[PDB]
């Protein structure tokens, strides 16, 4: 109760910034997460014994794939942490509690394959869940771990607070399905621009928490160039493995997933920044102005990909 988590000085300072990288020491990632819960939520939010047991079960249910792994989960939670700390007064006690947990859990038991590959393979999960296939699975795995003995970090909540927090987490995790992001941002664009965006409207909050989830999920484009660039290698290593698997089913994959079309990576990054990342962080900065550093860092990395194309690296 009188037990703080503290971090070495460089981490204690750098963890508050959007562009923080959690480092290559896996054994420090739980401590980093707990540190972030304590400052974002309070040391009273979760029974420490229960939190540590929940963190370790979550970790154990991430797989050793190149990108969609335990480091991705803690990275996406840290970005949520930065957004929540730079927008103190906008969010409920429940929202702060649910959103860091949603982010840690958002890709539970990911196999490194898209919803599309599950559907073309005819994976059982695509019969159980016809849309947002992996995301409904991730929420399912979250509920499972929460129901393990000694793992109910929410046990102290009222029946109905418990229900509101699992419903925040469910919507938050579903929203990481990028197919859903495009319409969600178009609506947020229109509501902000016509002046109708209202944060007391629960369906408006939902959309806004949705956009933050896309922003956190994509935060590798908001890091220092060497982090961003090395993460792109992990991202493509899954996509190309997925393309291999498409070819094994007798299907030409899209070029994004075709390791034979590596040479066109720089132009694909451009499309992605222009079609996905920039619009995401633009609309996010409009709604939540202290998130501007994410937009500024994304634009800097877009300009680094422009340099790659011009053969200036
Ligand atoms: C649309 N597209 C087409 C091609 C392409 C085409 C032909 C040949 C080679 C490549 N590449 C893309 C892109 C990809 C892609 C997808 C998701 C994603 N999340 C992130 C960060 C959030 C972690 C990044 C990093 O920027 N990405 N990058
Ligand atoms: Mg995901
Ligand atoms: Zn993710």
């Amino acid at each position: 109760g009188l037990m703080q988590f503290t971090l070495p000085v460089r981490l204690c300072k750098e963890i508050e910034l959007f562009h923080f990288d959690i480092g290559p020491f896996e054994n420090m990632w739980p401590g980093i997460f707990v540190y972030m819960v304590h400052r974002s939520c309070g040391t009273s939010c979760f029974e420490l014994e229960k939190l540590c047991r929940f963190i370790m079960s979550v970790k154990k249910n991430y797989r050793r794939v190149p990108y969609h792994n335990w480091k991705h989960a803690v990275t996406v939670a840290h970005c949520m942490y930065a957004i929540l700390q730079n927008n103190h007064t906008l969010f409920t006690d429940l929202e702060r509690k649910g959103l860091l947990i949603a982010c840690l859990c958002h890709d539970l038991d990911h196999r490194g394959f898209s919803n599309s590959y599950l559907q073309k393979f005819d994976h059982p999960l695509a019969a159980l869940y016809s849309t947002s296939t992996m995301e409904q699975h991730h929420f399912s795995q979250t509920v499972s771990i929460l129901q393990l003995e000694g793992h109910n970090i929410f046990s102290t909540l009222s029946s109905s607070e418990y229900e509101q927090v699992l419903e925040i987490i469910r919507k938050a995790i579903i929203a990481t399905d990028l197919a859903l992001y495009f319409g969600n941002r178009k609506q947020l664009e229109e509501m902000y621009q016509t002046g109708s965006l209202n944060l007391n409207n629960q369906s408006h909050r939902d959309r806004v928490i949705g956009l933050m989830m896309t922003a956190c999920d994509l935060c590798s484009v908001t890091k220092l160039w060497p982090v961003t660039k090395l993460t792109a290698n992990d991202i493509y290593a899954e996509f190309w493995a997925e393309g291999d698997e498409m070819k094994k089913l007798g299907i030409q994959p899209i070029p994004m997933m075709d390791r034979d079309k590596k040479d066109e990576v720089p132009q694909g990054q451009l499309g992605f920044y222009n079609a996905v990342a920039i619009p995401c962080y633009t609309t996010l900065t409009q709604i939540l102005p202290p998130t501007e550093p994410l937009l500024k860092a994304c634009r800097d990395n877009l300009s680094q990909w422009e340099k790659v194309i011009r053969g200036e690296e």
